[PDB]
DNA sequence: GTCCGATCAACTGTAGTTAAGCTGGTAAGAGCCTGACCGAGTAGTGTAGTGGGTGACCATACGCGAAACTCAGGTGCTGCAATCT
């Protein structure tokens, strides 16, 4: 019955599946996958991949500062 | 059913508590297989009774033959009479 809302969810899924998400990411994000830092003496955690990418990019910035 | 927005804690910035396994000599979990003990399972059994069909012996029936019994056929003389002589 929620027809325009269903169209909104459907087209938004199709957008997000084109915006580099493998789909298996959307599954893993419900299952319990937190991303975690891998750098020396970093261990911080994120509930979305964009926040993890920003955090790893801040480590690239740290390497550039050094 | 839905509307406002307060509000436990969702998800978000760094400061300080948790194993694993090393030297050992060691008792602690988690365990294995043979054995024993009763409950229940697999299922053919143990008397006991209802029915049925086989077998023997009988008598009843007809139908053909066997001997019985009744009633009338058949033999042969001669007492008496009649034809031929
Ligand atoms: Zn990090």
């Amino acid at each position: 019955n929620n027809n325009v809302e269903f169209l909104q969810n459907e087209v938004d899924l199709e957008k997000r599946l084109e915006s580099g998400e493998n789909g298996l990411n959307l599954l893993l994000n419900t299952v319990g996958r937190k991303y975690r830092c891998f750098y020396n003496n970093c261990s911080r955690t994120f509930k979305t991949k964009e926040k993890y990418e920003k955090h790893i990019d801040k480590h690239k910035v740290h390497e550039l500062k050094l």
